[PDB]
């Protein structure tokens, strides 16, 4: 494939989707990463890379240039789920996209549940807006799609890429009591989510497997995330 | 491919996406359609086909059975955008999915704008919730992605499938003054959208081309839609 520059940020789970995808394709050492400071974005980022002014975004092809001077001739691409499929399409030996048309649809349907159920329910609960039960129910939607063993469609896929960055950050929030509830309530909900027992037993096992995946650990600065999350809660 | 039963409804633009996709693949005469009455859904639909109780949904493979007695052995698939990619994946000579990985990402990015900008802005404006300007701005987002000529990525694609059912219904709403504004305001906004002149000139030409597409006209019961839309407004 042509040259890839990835504009990302350690804090952002949507960006980590693309870092995981690249690592699964064993291409993480072929791509140039540029870290965007989301509190002080470069003035050239929105006009020259991504008018939405968000990470992730990729610059594809074109000449060799410094990443803070992206070329007009590279193709600019945004939206994390689209970029994960692009990486899958460019590096087929990653095996991120299943060959079988039914398994592809089932992987993408799982992603739809991550998008429309897990993430909004996690955001609402972690922000103190909604109930614990609203979050757990959304998790049960995903659990019910899981096969008896393995990842979301058996073999690891784009489905697992989409979810994992949000799971790993939810763990930090809950482990550290940053979820807006009294001390100890965070850790109890974490245990429900990941113990492997109880109402979310099957999801718990799956969660253990997602967080053990090499690509996740390699793209996840737990110390940095935990520090940012404590500071944010402190306000 | 194996046998396809499509559970659909004439009124539903999300379902029409899948009918268009099948017709572009020139497979509309190979699939069994079953019309779901959304005001009186069959008691077996949610438990046996789609627990979300929405159209579209596909039953794939399994034995030959009456469509009101779907088999446990067929694979049940839902979500219109996923089903459009499934149809593309099953009938490659449809040319719905571009070969080139960049063009695929650009087609899917256009779909993201249809999903996150056009449809919500159309819903809010047609329901009397928001301003005309909020709707037109969202249309301009899509316009800015269009190439100098052709469809969303040049050759017709899944991008055009995603948008067209909503455009054709918006036309009926606006042509017939069903948008919650005084007589004549609907038709004026239609002219902005589709005249080919003015602030939305390029989109207007594109809109003419989408509504002339054979697959759209063949899957669009304009008389039925117009009758349902007048009755709904009458309440
Ligand atoms: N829908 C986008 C969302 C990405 C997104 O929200 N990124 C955040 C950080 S995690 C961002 O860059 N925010 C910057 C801003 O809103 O100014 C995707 O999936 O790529
Ligand atoms: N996200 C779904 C939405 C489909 C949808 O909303 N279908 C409507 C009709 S246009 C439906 O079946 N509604 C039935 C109900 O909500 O009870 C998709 O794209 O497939
Ligand atoms: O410093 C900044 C600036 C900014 O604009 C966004 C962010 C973080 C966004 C984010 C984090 C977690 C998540 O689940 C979803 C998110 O969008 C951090
Ligand atoms: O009789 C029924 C029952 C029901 O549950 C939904 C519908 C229509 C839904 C619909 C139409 C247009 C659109 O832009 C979006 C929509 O979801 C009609």
């Amino acid at each position: 494939p042509e040259r890839i520059t990835l504009y990302t940020a350690k804090i952002c789970p949507f960006a980590q989707r693309v870092e995981i995808a690249l690592h699964e394709a064993k291409a993480h050492h072929n791509v140039e990463q540029f870290q965007i400071d989301l509190q002080n974005k470069p003035e050239w980022y929105a006009p020259k890379v991504n008018p939405a002014s968000k990470v992730p975004a990729i610059a594809y092809g074109g000449p060799h240039v410094p990443p803070d001077q992206p070329s007009p001739e590279s193709i600019k691409l945004a939206e994390s789920l689209i970029l994960v499929e692009f990486v899958a399409d460019l590096f087929p030996h990653s095996h991120l996209l299943p060959h079988d048309p039914v398994k592809r649809a089932q992987a993408r349907f799982f992603i739809d549940g991550v998008s429309t159920k897990f993430i909004p329910a996690w955001h609402a609960f972690s922000q103190g807006k909604s109930s614990e039960e609203d979050f757990l129910t959304a998790v049960e939607h995903l659990q019910a799609l899981l096969p008896e063993s393995g990842f979301a469609v058996g073999a690891y896929s784009i489905a697992d890429v989409a979810l994992t960055p949000f799971l790993g950050r939810a763990r930090v929030t809950l482990k550290e009591d940053l979820g807006g509830y009294p001390r100890g309530e965070g850790p109890r909900v974490l245990a429900v989510l990941t113990s492997g027992t109880g109402r979310l037993a099957r999801f718990g096992k799956y969660a253990q497997d997602l967080l053990a995946r090499e690509s996740f650990q390699a793209t996840f600065d737990e110390a940095y995330i935990t520090e940012r999350y404590k500071a944010r809660f402190a306000d």
